[PDB]
């Protein structure tokens, strides 16, 4: 199981609820995180165990409230972060530039939802972050952006 560190999840973390769409926070939120388009952005999570596979899908719907809202026109998932295996528990953090996705409406002021998709052997698990894309963002605290390492797993 895992928590989003930055950008922050839609609502209160409930481990049991991670099996549901957006961790059972189905409704979009209005307290969105400003997320930079200048290439300084990242996604940071914390996993309780490893190994696991993680990726993220994205919705450019302001009201993203179902799986459909994360699919492209041909009905495939809009992948924001490609799936990979992670071999250490604790913090995992990937740079994320939304400008690098070929998705319409990625621009200053655009609303989106990033859904992290996690598989670590105890189910398919989900958490969502509601963001607003901005050209630049003031005072981005990058201190959560590290990869933990464990000599003995
Ligand atoms: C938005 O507000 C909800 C409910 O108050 C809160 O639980 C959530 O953590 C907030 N989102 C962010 C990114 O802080
Ligand atoms: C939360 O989701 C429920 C069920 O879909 C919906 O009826 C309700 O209006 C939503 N509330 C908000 C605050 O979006
Ligand atoms: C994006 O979300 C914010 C915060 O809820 C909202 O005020 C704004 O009007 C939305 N923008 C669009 C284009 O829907
Ligand atoms: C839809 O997303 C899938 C991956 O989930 C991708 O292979 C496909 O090219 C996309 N379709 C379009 C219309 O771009
Ligand atoms: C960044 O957040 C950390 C806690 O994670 C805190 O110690 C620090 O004050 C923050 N950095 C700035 C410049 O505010
Ligand atoms: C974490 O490791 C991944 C490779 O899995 C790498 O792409 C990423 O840049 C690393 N993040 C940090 C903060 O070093
Ligand atoms: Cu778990």
């Amino acid at each position: 199981h895992f928590q989003l560190q930055w950008p922050g999840a839609r609502g209160a973390f409930v481990a049991n609820d991670e099996v549901y769409f957006c961790g059972a926070h189905n409704n979009v939120t209005t307290n969105r995180t400003d997320f930079p388009l200048d290439g300084s952005g990242f996604v940071s999570i914390k996993s309780g165990h490893a190994p696991y596979t993680v990726g993220a899908i994205i919705s450019l719907e302001t009201d993203a409230d179902a799986w459909e809202d994360f699919k492209n026109s041909s009905g495939g998932d809009q992948i924001a972060i490609a799936y990979r295996q992670v071999d250490n528990s604790g913090t995992y953090c990937v740079p994320f530039n939304p400008s690098s996705l070929n998705i319409a409406g990625i621009q200053d002021g655009a609303n989106a939802t990033i859904q992290v998709v996690y598989t670590g052997g105890d189910g398919n698990l989900y958490q969502c972050a509601d963001v607003t894309f901005r050209t630049t963002v003031a005072n981005l605290n990058s201190s959560v952006c590290t990869n933990s390492t464990h000599h003995h797993h």
